[PDB]
């Protein structure tokens, strides 16, 4: 067992709510995407301090199963997210970043 940071908010673009999760978590090491059944896959990358972005290392964790979603695992812990399909964009801020996962 490892203590949470779900202090998460999301940000969508307009005609972006088809890719939004429902659900979003870090463990300190892992960030976790939890997505509705229904919503379509976007890609994930993160943002980096010169304000451009990156790729992120990003996978489908089948085992996971936590709120009836589809649980996406990504190796990193960043600030900032962007949450992109096609024209689509959310951008997610981690509002609990630096800070300890007691809170």
């Amino acid at each position: 067992p490892v203590p949470r940071n779900y202090n998460y908010y999301q940000a969508p673009e307009k005609r972006s709510k088809h890719i939004m999760p429902s659900e979003i978590f870090d463990d300190g090491t892992f960030t976790y995407f939890g997505f509705k059944n229904i919503t379509l896959q976007p890609a994930i990358f993160v943002v980096q301090p010169d304000g451009k972005l990156s790729m992120t290392d990003a996978a489908i964790d089948p085992n996971m199963t936590n709120s009836g979603l589809r649980w996406y695992r990504v190796n990193e812990i960043a600030e900032k997210f962007k949450l992109i399909k096609d024209k689509a964009l959310v951008t997610v801020i981690n509002k609990g970043y630096g800070k300890n996962p007691l809170t």
